[PDB]
C-alpha cells in the first residue's frame, strides 16, 4: 500500500490533529498515538490504524467517506512513524 | 417526535458527554451546545440537532446508524432544553 509518510504528515494536520494534536488524544488521554498505548490496545499496526481510521470507533469519527485509501494508508504510516519516533508538538 | 427529555440525557450521557460534557465542546470550544453557539450556527432546533448527531459533521462523529430515530429526538430534545435553561456540570 501507500506510505507516503509526509504526505501522511498533511493528511493527520487536516484530520486529526483536533483530537491527536502531537500524537495526544484530547478526547480520551488514555487512548493517545504514543508507542506504550498502541502497544496497550493492539493499535501499533498498519492494518489496525487504517480499520479505525475508516471505520471510526467510539468517540472517534470514521474517515472512510472522505478520505482516499491511499490516504488512510499514508496516515496510518506516519502515525506508526510518528510513534516510533516519539512524537512532538 | 420523541422528546423523552430524560431518557435523551441518558442518550448523551452514552453518546455525547465525551466531547459535551456540561454542553462544552472539548474538540471546539467555538461550538458548543451554549444557547449562545447553538443559536449563532442555526443549530438551536431539533430537526437541526438530529440531523447533525445523524449525520456527524467534520470532527464529530455520526450516530445515525447506532441509535434509533427516537433516541436522536431524545437526545436533541435533551440538548435544545438543557442548552435553554442554562447547563450544569
Ligand atoms: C476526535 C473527534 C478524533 C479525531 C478527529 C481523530 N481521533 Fe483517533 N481517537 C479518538 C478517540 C476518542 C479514540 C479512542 C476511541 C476508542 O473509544 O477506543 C481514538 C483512537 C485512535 C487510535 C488508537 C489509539 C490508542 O489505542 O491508544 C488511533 C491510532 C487513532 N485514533 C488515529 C486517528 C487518526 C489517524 C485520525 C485522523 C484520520 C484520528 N484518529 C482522528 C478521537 C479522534
Ligand atoms: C467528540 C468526538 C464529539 C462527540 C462524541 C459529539 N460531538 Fe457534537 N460536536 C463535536 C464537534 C467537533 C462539533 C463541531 C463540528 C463542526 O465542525 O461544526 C460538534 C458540534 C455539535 C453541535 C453544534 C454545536 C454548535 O453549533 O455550537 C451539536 C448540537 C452537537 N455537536 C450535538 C451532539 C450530540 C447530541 C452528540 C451525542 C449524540 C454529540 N454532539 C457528540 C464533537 C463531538
Amino acid at each position: 500500500g501507500s506510505a507516503d509518510l509526509a504526505h501522511g504528515g498533511q493528511v493527520f494536520s487536516a484530520n486529526c490533529a483536533a483530537c491527536h494534536l502531537g500524537g495526544r488524544n484530547v478526547v480520551n488521554p488514555a487512548k493517545t498515538l504514543q508507542k506504550a498505548d498502541l502497544d496497550q490496545y493492539g493499535m501499533a499496526s498498519i492494518e489496525a490504524i487504517t480499520t479505525q481510521v475508516t471505520n471510526g470507533k467510539g468517540a472517534m469519527p470514521a474517515f472512510g467517506s472522505k478520505l482516499s485509501a491511499d490516504d488512510i494508508a499514508d496516515v496510518a504510516s506516519y502515525v506508526l512513524d510518528q510513534s516510533e519516533k516519539g512524537w512532538q508538538g
